[PDB]
């Protein structure tokens, strides 16, 4: 047996019928080999935007980060808790995987407070209680969790997925990887680099070797990596015939260490 | 052995902050005096019905059952497997109850099948596997069921929800409550009717005595009594200080017996 394993699973990947068809192709194939339990947790992006765009509802920020005010994080949460949480399940059942959604809150696996007043229904991540997952994995499902939350108080929040993936990797114990649409950061001659320290990270960076919005990914790892105290993977569904493998644990993308 | 009680939640009721408050301490109060388990069974009501304007999508209901067409199944499943859930699970919280969200196909509790290929995306239910809900009730939780199904095939299947709560309470083995904005049924001498048979529920729509939307709420019980061989009971979720006597076994509404 093995500590669980949290595939956090982005934007891009969630509105590409091809790259799920790979990862759910790759969950199958991983699981009629390996035995490690697995947790899915994903946020929405483009779901919600589309139906935001839908009912002429405009999309504010006060500071680089996004805000929910009272009047539409019940929209949200329908489209990230529920569409883009009940695709996954779908998604699952046409593949014979036995999932079970869940959002934040559920046995408080995620702990969650408001982040600012003025951003209204954003919430940070804090770990929570490994409960409820616990016994949902050894009975042998595959929990798929939302990045809505709740407040103690009974108040829906919106989460930064990776930072809710994060929290629920230091409750359960378990590693984690970031799936989205970098398959692993190159060195200046494109060579895949396996594992990268923050240190290499940081010059890689401003040496114009790490740009645009790879800064954003390996930033988002080296936060999880920093949090977590152990290695964070980044990875894409590219070459699906390397999931497995990278879901057993060995360095197929961009290995984060900070 | 265990008898749970499924409590089916709809319509307006979704949407009144007082009369969900009160619903939720009445759910607190049996839970302190009582070992028998709660699931909760709900459907869309004013959530689902709230998005469509706002999208300025037509309300086309055929019979009892909204029409749901492939490009809206994913718009509906947020508002009810989304929105409508986990409104339900921040007032659990509020109130300090452990809650899990679920819908049908989360440890297939019910099964979905397409009802009708003019219909679009309406799933028809009917009993499914009772482990995943038996074991959250054994380890005291509150599941929190919405009737967004899935078929064999990965569609999703939006179901309605007396029916949905039907089958699970076949799949369980469970006693089950309807609530929503009913009126007592009088007799002749001006009282309620709180228990009858399906024979006389029947006579009653034949001759004129149960009118306007009663008609339709009693067809919904009388199926379902009929469907599970134990009586059915229909109640009004306006009555707040009568729901723990209702939950405790007492008829404060509509019994239509087997
Ligand atoms: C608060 C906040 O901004 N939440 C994000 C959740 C989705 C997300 O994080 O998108 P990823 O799947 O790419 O991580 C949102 O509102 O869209
Ligand atoms: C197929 C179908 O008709 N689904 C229903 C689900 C909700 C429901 O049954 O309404 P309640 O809120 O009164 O439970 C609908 O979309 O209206």
């Amino acid at each position: 047996m093995m500590n669980p394993l949290i595939i956090k699973l982005g934007g891009v990947l969630l509105d590409s019928e091809e790259a799920l068809e790979r990862l759910f192709s790759a969950l199958v194939n991983y699981r009629e080999s390996h035995q490690r339990p697995l947790v899915i947790v994903h946020g929405g992006g483009c779901v919600v935007d589309e139906l935001m765009k839908g009912l002429n509802l405009p999309v504010k920020k006060k500071n680089g980060l996004r805000v929910t005010p009272a009047d539409q994080i019940d929209i949200i949460t329908g489209a990230l808790a529920g569409t883009a949480n009940k695709t996954l399940l779908a998604w699952a059942k046409k593949h014979q995987i036995a999932a079970v959604g869940l959002f934040l809150g559920d046995g408080d696996s995620v702990k969650v407070t408001q982040l600012d007043e003025e951003l209204g229904h954003v919430g940070l991540a804090q770990p929570g209680s490994p409960k409820l997952i616990n016994s949902l994995l050894e009975n042998g499902y595959l929990p798929v969790v939302s990045s809505i939350g709740v407040t103690d108080e009974g108040q829906l929040m919106n989460v930064n997925a990776d930072q809710a993936a994060t929290a629920l990797a230091a409750t359960l114990g378990a590693d984690l990887i970031l799936l989205s649409d970098v398959s692993g950061i190159l060195d200046g001659k494109g060579q895949r680099i396996a594992e990268m320290t923050a240190a290499k990270a940081e010059q890689l960076i401003e040496q114009g070797i790490i740009t645009d919005g790879m800064i954003v990914k390996v930033n988002a790892a080296l936060d999880a990596a920093r949090t977590l105290g152990r290695p964070v993977d980044i990875a894409s569904w590219r070459h699906a015939e390397q999931l497995p493998a990278l879901f057993n644990g060995m360095p197929m993308g961009t290995r984060i260490l900070a």
